[PDB]
């Protein structure tokens, strides 16, 4: 349904970026959220297993700030988490999952922030390129459309 769409999308980013993990995050109406889909290289445990054994610092930032920078269509592009100046808790979280560089972009459904699309590299910093960021935005835009049109089709319910 939307599941094979998330799967197709997540696998597409992972291959085009040759990264370690790709995640789709979905917001709730109160701006809490969760990761609802992953594509991950064979090397690494699924997120869900990590989450069940490897505790994290609580992270309520996005929720408290109703989507944070994503709300204004901004993205995060991080070549090295170790030099980025994150809070200690955020770095410690990223470190727990061996994330060393990542990209995170907004996903808009209609004109509302629906989620995030994240791409992660473990173990070594990255020199992200503009065309990689551009392609990630294109994919994120297409995902938004797909979800938007699946909502419209649901709305068609008689
Ligand atoms: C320390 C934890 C303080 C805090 C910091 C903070 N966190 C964010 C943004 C995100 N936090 C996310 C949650 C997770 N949960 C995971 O399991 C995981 C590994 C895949 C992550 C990355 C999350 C998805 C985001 C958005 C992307 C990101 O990592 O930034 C921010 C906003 C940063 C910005 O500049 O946009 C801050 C400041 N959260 C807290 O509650 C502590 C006070
Ligand atoms: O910029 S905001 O007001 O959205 C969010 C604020 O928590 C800043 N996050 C810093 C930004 C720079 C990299 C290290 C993390
Ligand atoms: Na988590
Ligand atoms: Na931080
Ligand atoms: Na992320």
């Amino acid at each position: 349904s939307l599941q094979n769409i998330f799967r197709a999308t997540s696998d597409e980013v992972r291959h085009l970026l040759s990264c370690d993990r790709v995640l789709v995050y979905r917001f709730n109406p109160d701006w809490s959220g969760e990761f609802i889909h992953e594509s991950v290289a064979q090397m690494w445990e699924p997120l869900k297993d990590l989450q069940n054994n490897f505790p994290l610092w609580q992270d309520t930032y996005l929720q408290e700030n109703e989507g944070g920078r994503y709300r204004n269509h901004e993205s995060l592009a991080v070549g090295d988490v170790e030099t980025a100046g994150f809070t200690d808790c955020h770095l410690d979280n990223l470190r727990r999952f061996e994330i060393r560089a990542f990209l995170t972009v907004p996903v808009f459904v209609g004109e509302q922030l629906w989620g995030l699309l994240g791409a992660y590299q473990n173990g070594a910093p990255r020199h992200w390129q503009a065309r990689e960021i551009h392609l990630l935005h294109q994919i994120a835009n297409q995902l938004g459309v797909a979800v938007y049109q699946a909502q419209l089709l649901a709305r068609f319910q008689e």
